[PDB]
């Protein structure tokens, strides 16, 4: 097998393993946070922010035509001042190596509008906190699957617990091609799952590179923060 | 740390790391049945049967207090021949290093009756499939974490897929105190999950062996198999990494 | 793949995953104390003991015809009042999962006589400080690998750190067949490595318990003490 | 902890988490060939390669003053097509991230002349095949670890098998400042350990990229492969299962 794994338990302000794009930052205290957030907390609105790892995974070989099973954890705050007016979300998502931020608001950074389009080459787990209803978004805050499209191929319901540190695991399975994400929040106990099949091979190039990405709204007061405590990464591709 | 782990991505006739109770016995292509399954494959009636691996594990320490965390994973197949008439389901469970099957039916292997007591030191997870009124079950097939009762602290809805794998991953974290469990279906593309505060220290022994039990219906037609494919489980309790265990097997 | 690991990074008093035979107990401080030692920490002669894991491990399958990798760590002190008179030693080992001690002394609780015979189904790296001219000893306190005997068939010379703690790692790649046993004295910054190639299936059978035998002298003086501070263990048998 | 691991069972001609200095390239057939090799498989004279991890591993931090363990295996062919005459070797090696090959032969790309140099800040375990007298090299050809100079702080002989597999496995306990090296050739069954303790935390930035560097000799007919089949490593910087890390890692 073809590997590579990373953890960070921790972020740092000198962080070179970790390519930081738009707004994002790693605070003093060793949380990455993905768009801007003032000295006293408060979120700002037209924010754009990604980390990435900085070295590329080898997600499948074209000799072989085998796929990566991969496994990611992460620990992720959303604090927003005032609940009833939230935006625009963050997102897990492989891209090819060389990929850069697209439009922010509701692109989550990774898409530029609501068409489909296979040169994106982008696979992505959002955690969606504002209903675009131009890209089909469900009535609630949500988990959706984005493959080539922010117009996510498959979502369910996910109550956002403000404030509060989220463990989210994702997963996929090279033999059954299952991509499984799930949620929980330990203060209040809650837990949300969504699982699909994934092509990776038709969609992704066979190296990319994985991380976070996040945007805050348009409009003033529309306003979350997206703060990554903690992430780790496994990927096997076998020969 | 102490640490516990184990892989089986198959099962064997000969398994002397595996401790079998009541029914249950591997068959030569090496699935795990839990309970009573004809040459046909048509399951038995009346059956219970229990998996334990055979090494106690370490799970909490008097000394320091601390308690382990643990992630178990397992792969297992429920078929009816019948789907309106099912019962009565498996679970996975840490319970004392000298246990042995309790009663059958819908107490799973794990329970003598409806009441809670201390003495069980049992913790399991669930997959339910028969309504018990007098243990409060819900309406519904669930997956539940029981404490010491049948009566489970906290259940949700799981929709059994008939005849189909479903994949299962039960975490604890020692530091929150959250256990949690999921089935995903690939076939189907389903999936459930569970969360819950469940403090061990309190409720079981500081060695416990874990392992699977499965009872089928106490009446002639209540009828399915609890066939488990493959399992895993890492412990450790520090004087695991997750997002490597699922993906290292 | 069949695996199975367990790490004891000490040992305790209530220690059921570990079956003890023989003098074999564990002090109130962690310590696996293979052979009799006093309260003043003076080692006791006539002894032998030994400490399995308590699971059987699955070594090589016969459907498949495949043997297990595996490999091992642990720390261990040999303790001598009088590094003129020692003996015996120490051994890690797998053996039949009904596995017993055998004759102590400078057979180490493996085997009953100078001679091989394939009904042991052992093998062992031994860690020996007195040479039995009977056994082929060679001249020097050694390192070896006994195949159904404890006649070596291959060793190397270890110098004895007396009352330092040396870290043992034992591997076995089932690909090359390779058996490689490595000693280091973090004290003394010496360092003593053996390997050979053992075609296990041949020798063991397919389920095995594995762990640690033990001896002191059987003449008086003739005494060390065979401490055990940590051990680790995970093999990986492929389909 | 931050932790960073990564395998290559085999390298591949497209590798971008690799980063290839001087002549290493990898063929069609997956082998990091460090130095040059014509196509009848003939190494060639004046040559020195370079290949390292491409992200940056965190190897100490000055907050809470913790170094990483770490633990590295790889698997390497050196062929001479004739044994009497060979140079100059090959080398695992930390040093600053944005770190470029230094003067070539028996500096083997890591050090500029003999002297020992705070500013190098690199660490490295040698696998010599030539003797510099002007570096105190042995008379043998030999395992060294050097630090922030090509002559090694230790040594130990290493007997050259042509042309066959070696299995290197270098680890650091940062509990006890110990790094070891341990070299094997399944053919020959033969074996050779080094043991010495190092300070990382006083020669190594905080920060570091790892990999590998080889020169032939200056002079015609000093010539040898450094062909690398795989590698893995795996580092932990706390706030290795290391049998874990040989059994798989
Ligand atoms: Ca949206
Ligand atoms: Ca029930
Ligand atoms: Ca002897
Ligand atoms: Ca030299
Ligand atoms: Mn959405
Ligand atoms: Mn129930
Ligand atoms: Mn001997
Ligand atoms: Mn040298």
């Amino acid at each position: 097998a073809e590997e590579t794994s990373f953890v960070f338990s921790k972020f740092k302000p000198l962080e070179p393993n970790l390519i930081l794009q738009g707004d994002a930052l790693v605070t003093v205290a060793g949380v990455l946070q993905l768009t801007n957030v003032d000295s006293n907390g408060v979120p700002e609105p037209s924010s754009l922010g990604r980390a990435t790892y900085s070295a590329p995974i080898n997600i499948w070989d074209s000799a072989t035509g085998l796929v990566a099973s991969f496994a990611t954890s992460f620990r992720f705050t959303i604090y927003a001042p005032n609940i009833a007016t939230i935006a625009d979300g963050l997102a897990f998502f492989l891209a090819p190596v060389a990929s850069a931020p697209d439009s922010g608001g509701g692109f989550l950074g990774l898409f530029d509008s609501a068409v489909g389009d296979t040169t994106y080459q982008t696979v992505a787990v959002e955690f969606d906190t504002y209903e675009n209803t131009v890209f089909t978004d469900p009535p609630y805050t949500h988990i959706g699957f984005d493959v080539n499209s922010i117009s996510s191929i498959k979502t369910v319901k996910w109550s956002l617990a403000n404030g509060e540190a989220a463990k989210v695991l994702i997963t996929y399975n090279s033999a059954v091609k299952l991509l499984v994400a799930s949620l929980v929040y330990p203060s209040s106990k809650t837990s949300f799952i969504l699982a699909d099949i994934v092509d990776l091979s038709s969609v992704l190039p066979e190296w990319v590179r994985v991380g976070f990405s996040a945007a805050t709204g348009a409009s003033k007061g529309y306003i979350e923060t997206h703060d990554v405590f903690s992430w780790s990464f496994a990927s096997k591709l076998a020969g």
